C-alpha cells in the first residue's frame, strides 16, 4: 500500500486480550479529520483503565497514521469501551460495556470463553496539531 | 522521505491539490485560459485563503505570467474533493470554503490513496 497500517503489528490475530481503538477524529467545527484505522494494543486482566490511560492509548492509535503528530484535546464524554463474546454456559452472545472514567474500571477475565477478546473503543475524539 | 520533488509524470501516489486557474486583469479580461498544475500536500495541514493564494502564485511561475502576483482570489472559491466510499459504495463529494482560518487537510486513506483536492477559481493578478 501506499500508508500500510502495520510497521510490525502482528500478521495472525492476537493471542490474549487486546484493546481495539477504532476513533474518527474531528476538528472543533464538527469536521472529520481522520477516519477509523484499525489499531491493536495487547492488554492483562487485572490492570485499571482510566479515561487518561484511554486518551494516551487514543493519541498512540494516530501515530499509526498521517496523523501522528496531533495531540487528543476532548474524547466524546458518551465513548464507552464494549466486549462481545459468547458464553459457553448460557450459549448466548453478550456484550458488556465499561465507561470511561477518571476512577476507571478493571479490566475483566473473560479467557474462560474466549482466549483473545477484544475490548473495543468506537468513538469520535477532538484532536488538534501539537 | 517526504512527498516527492518536482512532482510525477504520472498520477501523484499520495494526497494532492489540483490547480485550474483562469488568471484574468482587474478588468476581467482573461489572461491565462485554465492552466493545471499539481502539488503534492500532506493530510493535517491547514490550508488558509493565504495558503492558497501563494499555490496559485507559484501555479502561474510555470506560465508567461511567472513575474505576476495574485492580488484577489474570487471569494466563491471552494476546494473539493470527489472520492469513491468503501463502506458506502457510492461517490461522496466535500467541499471546503476558502476563509481566513482555513480548514485541516483530512486524511480519507480508509478509501482513497492519492485523493485530489480541486480548486477551480478565477484570480487577478497584476505584474509585481
Amino acid at each position: 500500500g501506499k500508508y500500510k497500517k502495520g510497521d510490525d503489528a502482528s500478521y495472525f490475530e492476537p493471542t490474549g486480550p487486546y484493546l481495539m481503538v477504532n476513533v474518527t477524529g474531528v476538528d472543533g467545527k464538527g469536521n472529520e479529520l481522520l477516519s477509523p484505522h484499525y489499531v491493536e494494543f495487547p492488554i492483562k486482566p487485572g490492570t485499571t483503565l482510566t479515561k487518561e490511560k484511554i486518551e494516551y492509548y487514543v493519541e498512540w492509535a494516530l501515530d499509526a497514521t498521517a496523523y501522528k503528530e496531533f495531540r487528543v484535546v476532548e474524547l466524546d464524554p458518551s465513548a464507552k469501551i464494549e466486549v462481545t463474546y459468547y458464553d459457553k454456559n448460557k450459549k448466548k452472545e453478550e456484550t458488556k460495556s465499561f465507561p470511561i472514567t477518571e476512577k476507571g474500571f478493571v479490566v475483566p477475565d473473560l479467557s474462560e470463553h474466549i482466549k483473545n477478546p477484544g475490548f473495543n473503543l468506537i468513538t469520535k475524539v477532538v484532536i488538534e496539531k501539537k
